[PDB]
């Protein structure tokens, strides 16, 4: 449907159940049906033409609940809950399944990983990561899921792991040049883009890109704004960075990276400021 969906987050006072969608044809945001549950630190993905919002924090607990938006009915419906409560988890989709990666359960930072089967409406565990990671960024590239950065309970991480769906286990790949917790992670062309985050000292406007052909990370032009708790997605050959936290304020601004001009430019802001939001393209 070629729209960017911005899901939940925290606006500085409220944990949001609000959802809005960006139309690139008109450069405008409009609101969507709100979720059943408030969710900051939420993970979101699209599976068989529906948007899933998994985990997060509702203002009182970390969540194992998971809800599913159908664009036709404009309704959010709960599906089976995750086995682990997870805020600041990563969420992605591979081979018809949703993968919930890491996160924080209210006491522990998780290395556990669970997969959702929409045909049986059940979650199952898969291989845990080598490293515990909340505030992790995930994405899929070819036959693998990548988990980059995050926070292991005491350190912000620059390490990066790859889940090979054939070997069914996680292995380390080249680390990021910067440590990044609460970063955004997305895939463009054949590369993984790591966007923003927090390095233990400041909130980052920097960006770097992973080439699987060479197992190396390289510099890309930084964004105009520092953003941890940012959501990122690709739409029509451009990368969008929406929301986050610049070190002082939750953000409603949105920037778009053009790969030709290597330039970030602001587009229309969202109606709500959202740190620790989910962002996906539907
Ligand atoms: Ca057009
Ligand atoms: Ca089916
Ligand atoms: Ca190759």
């Amino acid at each position: 449907h070629g729209h960017i969906y911005a899901v939940g987050g925290y606006d500085g006072h409220t944990h949001l159940n609000s959802v809005e969608a960006y139309d690139p044809e008109t450069d405008t945001w409009s609101f969507v049906a709100p979720m059943n549950t408030r969710r900051s630190g939420v993970g979101v993905a699209v599976l068989h033409n529906a948007i899933y919002a998994a985990g997060g924090y509702d203002g009182q607990d970390q969540l194992n609940s998971v809800e599913r938006y159908d664009v036709e009915t404009e309704t959010w419906t709960f599906v089976a809950p995750m086995k682990h409560r997870r805020s600041a988890l990563g969420i992605t989709v591979h081979h018809g399944h949703i993968y919930a990666v890491g996160g924080y359960d209210g006491h522990t930072h998780l290395n556990s990983v669970e997969a959702y089967d929409p045909e049986t409406d059940t979650w199952s565990f898969v291989a845990p990561m080598n490293t515990r990671r909340s505030g992790v960024g995930v994405a899929v590239l070819h036959n693998a899921i990548y988990a980059a950065g995050g926070y292991d309970g005491q350190d912000q991480l620059n390490s990066v792991e790859r889940y090979d769906v054939e070997t069914e286990t996680w292995t380390f790949v080249a680390p990021m040049k910067h440590r990044r917790s609460a970063l955004g992670i997305t895939v463009h062309h054949g590369h993984i883009y790591a966007v923003g985050g927090y390095d233990g000292h400041t909130h980052l406007n920097s960006v770097e890109a992973y080439d699987p052909e060479t197992d190396t990370w390289s510099f890309v032009a930084p964004m105009n704004t520092r953003r941890s708790g940012v959501g990122v997605a690709v739409l029509h050959n451009a990368i969008y960075a929406a929301g986050g936290y610049d070190g002082q304020d939750q953000l409603n601004s949105v920037e778009r990276y053009d790969v030709e001009t290597e330039t970030w430019t602001f587009v229309a802001p969202m109606k709500h400021r959202r740190s620790a939001l989910g962002i996906t393209v539907h």
